[PDB]
């Protein structure tokens, strides 16, 4: 059967918030069956722990959020996105702040932690979430789409029209049949035009950022001086986004996303408008790892 994963060790990193510019220590522990991805602020008198669920996302505008009353853990999703990525049913995640550090801005360096504490299998069946029914949710011209799939495929549309994207690509699907998330979406850095960043650190707002951890674009140039890491790295950071913010479904998907313009928001809404709905999705498991569609 396919069977549940969780870390072989325990291993550790330290970085800064991208929002808060906070120093933070990060722990990665293994976790028994069925727990999921939980959250701890461990720097908290008592200690909070916040499940990694749909339910528990809080503000989405900028980066997503869980929240447990009055304590927050920002900037979820690049972490979830290598955990999802890998395969990681079960860990415990440990915080010295309420923001996961934001290392080089893609999911490398959290696919490097996973891969260097080591994979353990555990003794019960993975369970999948398979998409039965096209579900979807909007916002203006924004959209995001499960829809049924066999296999695990995530497709991306971006559509800006500022003279630095024309004659980029703006799209791509990814069926991870023949597609290695770590080798060709999981490098993919977060980016930001130069007059947003402005605003925010008007604010004192992404007090973390800086030209290691972000790809800078303005109306016409990439500014970072090495250029782009993959010929598509704007859209694939989109993918690696949704990657995450599906994985607060607490299992993988058997089943194809497909996200137009859209973000953080509207990635939870449609878990959400998933979730409500029995009809649309069903819980699977493999006691034959052949007869699968996808493969860990
Ligand atoms: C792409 C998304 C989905 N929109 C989103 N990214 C952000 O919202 C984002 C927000 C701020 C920054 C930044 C910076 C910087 C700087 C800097 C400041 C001063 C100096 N002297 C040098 C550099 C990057 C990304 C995301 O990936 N969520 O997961
Ligand atoms: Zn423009
Ligand atoms: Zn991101």
């Amino acid at each position: 059967m396919i069977k549940q994963r969780t870390l072989k060790n325990i291993i550790r990193a330290t970085g800064v918030g991208l929002h808060s510019g906070e120093k933070v220590y990060l722990t990665l522990k293994p976790a028994p069956v069925d727990t999921g991805i939980v959250f701890s602020r461990t720097d908290l008198d008592p200690v909070v722990e916040i499940p990694a669920r749909a339910e528990n996302v809080g503000e989405t505008t900028m980066s997503t959020t869980l929240v447990k009353g009055d304590v927050k853990v920002d900037t979820v999703e690049h972490l979830l996105s290598a955990m999802a990525g890998l395969g990681i049913d079960n860990a415990y995640v440990e915080l010295s702040a309420s923001e996961v550090p934001i290392m080089d801005g893609s999911a490398g360096p959290f696919v490097f932690l996973i891969q260097s504490a080591g994979l353990q299998e555990q003794e019960a069946a993975k369970k999948f979430i398979r998409i039965k029914r096209e579900v979807s949710v909007e916002e203006g011209d924004k959209r995001a789409v499960f829809v049924p799939f066999d296999g695990f495929k995530v497709s991306f549309e971006i559509d800006f029209d500022h003279p630095v994207f024309r004659g980029r690509t703006q799209q791509a699907s990814v069926d991870f049949s023949s597609t290695s998330f770590v080798k060709e979406v999981s490098r993919a850095r977060t980016f930001g035009f130069m007059r947003d960043i402005e605003y925010l650190r008007s604010q004192n707002l992404a007090l973390g950022g800086s030209v290691e951890n972000a790809i800078v674009v303005d109306e016409n140039r990439v500014l970072n001086e090495d250029g782009l890491r993959y010929e598509d790295e704007f859209v694939k950071h989109k993918i690696l986004d949704a990657i995450g913010d599906l994985y607060l479904l607490g299992n993988s998907l058997i089943g194809e996303f497909r996200g137009f313009k859209s973000g953080h928001a509207l990635n939870n809404q449609l878990l959400r408008t998933l979730i409500a709905d029995k009809d649309a999705w069903e819980v699977v498991t493999f006691e034959d790892a052949r007869t699968a569609p996808i493969s860990y």
